[PDB]
């Protein structure tokens, strides 16, 4: 099994392909991280020539030319936005910037109460469209205000993105991961499918032809005994998260729709999170803090990825 | 331990073979086959009235008109293998479908005229048409009352990519789906070996012979039969429109079959390559650079041509 690791997106890569030799997995490694680059060079917040970066810099109301990648992982993000009751909202941006979440200057002070309301009067997902048409794509924005923020959808159209690639190279044995979104296909280099494990206060699963991601780190609030101020910000209040719940994953078809639950699953909190996951029968687990312990709740979807042996 | 099923949707068969079950929840799993085709066929269909495109064909508006996520998708990407085929393909075909009599529609008295031809693809085009996704809402939009959107060269690969999907929603890692001429699978056979597809290969004498693939993970479909014509003894008018001339197509390309990443895409090409024929199939193939099998008439007898994206697919055993 050729494993190949680098760096994309201010965070890390990791292949593993079961098929071809040294010399090929190094010339993989250069097809990887060229496609990698193009896709930071298309979605990133932290470079102002991107592409969603100079469609945040215009003010057009007009449409606005993009990728074909560009209007799907839009459209896709903005339908895990309906769904998650606008808990992941992609047009945040002018919060994050608010908060120093992002690129941008720290603030000076904590935003007051009248900066937080002037900064999601410019934020809603009813101002962003997209319009497919042969040959032609486009962004439209009816607010010129409005900045969009593809962070927390990024890594796992990125790690669906590198699974394709995958087959195109003709390999069908292989584990793609992007940051904290993974993609699996095929039996590893022992005969076994991928072997994908959970932090449990440990679970392995088998996602072959589904994609896993994972928002907060147990293990790391275990070790600091405590938590960040959260980067996830929700819409409704404008301030960043202040929940019990620790850590969420998410196993969907596609890396990228598990990328995107996870932050809206951690903005809902635990009790609404649980009702939306029943209600659409997704595959979902979480540890949320209880006392001076923690407790997991894993839904019979997720269930039913656990191997047993 | 293969089970396997069968049954019609859309005017044309579909089979399913799954490993990993037993007889009695595949018998339960024919039930929800089913009612996902017969869903599937009341969304895309032009034999039905009621269904979800024939209800935006039947109207005039030229404002946003609202569809389904699954339908604006396949609008979008058969508008998209519209633009990559150079309109050879192209789903506002339908006027020129309905002329000729090709369609659920009454069979034209007499053989169209030149200026019945030039009226009715006056009422075509793909810029006429476009598709616009929002949060919690899709639409269709054309700019032409007129239009007529067609997707029977994309329903069959889109059925067959959503009755995949089915099978890893029922846990189902082991499958092969196919709808009419679109087909995909996944993992091992009862004998734990690739699923087999066969494509037919020209016979030379008395030995017929056929290409092996294997498609995992893909796509694959087959536009027009080389068995027929060599049975029949030639084809039929074609019921394949060149938007370009408003006419059947006349080309010495017997049969196409692609393989693409789904089964829609497959779908979508191999009549667009049929549209554009031998010559101009290949320039695009080559260029794309796409997985293709094709028979052409060669007088009295046949040849292939295969790319080297297809042939990587072939098993050698
Ligand atoms: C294309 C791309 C390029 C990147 N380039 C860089 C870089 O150059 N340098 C760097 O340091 N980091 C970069 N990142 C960030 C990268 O994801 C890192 O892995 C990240 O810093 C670590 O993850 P995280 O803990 O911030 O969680 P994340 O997965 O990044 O989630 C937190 C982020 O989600 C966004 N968010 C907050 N609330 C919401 C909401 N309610 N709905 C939707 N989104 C919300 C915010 O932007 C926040 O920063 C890039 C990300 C992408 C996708
Ligand atoms: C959703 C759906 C429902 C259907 N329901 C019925 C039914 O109820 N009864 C029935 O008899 N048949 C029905 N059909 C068709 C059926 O599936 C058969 O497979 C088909 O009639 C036989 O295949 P064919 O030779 O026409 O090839 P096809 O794959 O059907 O391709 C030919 C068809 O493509 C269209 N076409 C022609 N030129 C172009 C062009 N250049 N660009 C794009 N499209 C073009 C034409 O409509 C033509 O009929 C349905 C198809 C679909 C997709």
């Amino acid at each position: 099994a050729q494993v190949l690791e680098g760096k994309t997106m201010g965070t890390l890569w990791r292949v593993s392909v079961v098929g071809i030799d040294a010399k090929r997995a190094a010339e993989l490694q250069t097809k990887i991280q060229t496609q990698l680059d193009a896709d930071d060079w298309l979605l990133s917040t932290y470079k102002n020539d991107s592409a969603l970066m100079r469609f945040n810099h215009s003010r057009s109301l007009a449409p606005w030319p993009v990728s074909e990648a560009m209007a799907d992982i839009v459209t896709s993000a903005l339908r895990i936005g309906a769904k998650t009751d606008g808990a992941m909202d992609i047009t945040v941006g002018p919060l994050v910037n608010l908060w120093g979440f992002g690129p941008d200057r720290q603030p000076l002070h904590i935003p007051t109460p009248a900066q937080i309301d002037a900064a999601k009067a410019k934020t809603g997902l009813q101002h962003l469209q997209v319009i497919d048409r042969a040959g032609h794509q486009f962004l439209q924005k009816d607010l010129p205000d409005l900045y969009v923020d593809l962070s927390t959808v990024g890594e796992g159209y990125a790690a669906d993105h590198l699974a394709r690639l995958m087959e195109q190279e003709g390999i069908a044995r292989y584990l793609v991961s992007v940051g904290g979104a993974l993609s699996s296909r095929g039996m590893n280099a022992q005969g076994q499918p991928w072997r994908v494990a959970i932090q449990k206060p440990q679970a392995i699963v088998d996602i072959n032809g589904h994609g896993i991601s994972t928002s907060g780190s147990y293990r790391n609030y275990y070790e600091l005994d405590g938590k960040r101020v959260s980067h996830v910000i929700d819409p409704q209040t404008g301030r960043p998260i202040e929940h019990n719940l620790v850590s969420v994953t998410v196993i969907a078809p596609t890396a990228l729709e598990a990328d995107g639950w996870d932050t809206g699953l951690m903005v809902l909190g635990t009790q609404k999170a649980q009702e939306v996951v029943r209600r659409e029968g997704l595959a979902v687990f979480m540890i949320m803090k209880e006392g001076e312990g923690f407790k997991t709740w894993m839904s019979p979807q997720f269930k039913t990825f656990l191997v047993s042996d």
